[PDB]
């Protein structure tokens, strides 16, 4: 078949990473992780500023969907993480991964979800955002959400853990 689609999201994966080399953003950095394949990407998120995520270092891998930019890549960290937004397995839950409308009902829906508008570099940029800012209105972590809004005095205890635990120590 066509897999012209494929091409177009290849060629369209290698401008974004031009884009990224020449006007690298602030605390990230990506890129495919093996030359053979542009579709996975390995990244890595430091933590915000003035959080309780600072001073860590987590790694992440994204895969890119043949039809892409159409649709989102899915993003998982690779190290221990303790966010409401993400799941036990590392996928990261947040609206600009998700295609629009995609699903649970969302007015916002139409600005903050997925787009071809939007790139990696956004991704990244609203998940460190998202580290910073948590939403207890996430699923992903049940525990993570109900101690965010309940007792958060221990989740930046938890949180500094993480960090610890990602320095490797």
């Amino acid at each position: 078949g066509s897999e012209f689609m494929a091409g177009t999201a290849l060629k369209r994966l290698m401008a974004e990473y031009k884009q990224l080399t020449l006007n690298p953003p602030e605390g990230i950095v990506a890129g495919p992780m093996n030359e053979e394949n542009f579709f996975e990407w390995e990244a890595l998120i430091m933590g915000p500023e003035d959080t309780c995520f600072e001073f860590g270092v987590f790694p992440a891998i994204l895969s890119f969907p043949l039809d892409y930019p159409l649709s989102p890549p899915k993003m998982r960290f690779t190290c221990e993480m303790f966010h409401p937004n993400i799941y036990p397995d590392g996928r990261v839950c947040i609206s600009i991964l998700h295609a629009p409308g995609d699903d649970p009902m969302g007015y916002e829906s139409s600005a903050e979800r997925w787009s071809p508008v939007q790139s990696v570099e956004k991704i990244l940029l609203s998940v460190v955002s998202m580290l910073a800012e948590p939403n207890d209105e996430s699923g992903a972590n049940v525990d993570a959400s109900k101690m965010w809004r309940d007792d958060r005095e221990q989740f930046y205890k938890i949180a500094k853990q993480i960090v610890q635990k990602s320095l490797g120590l």
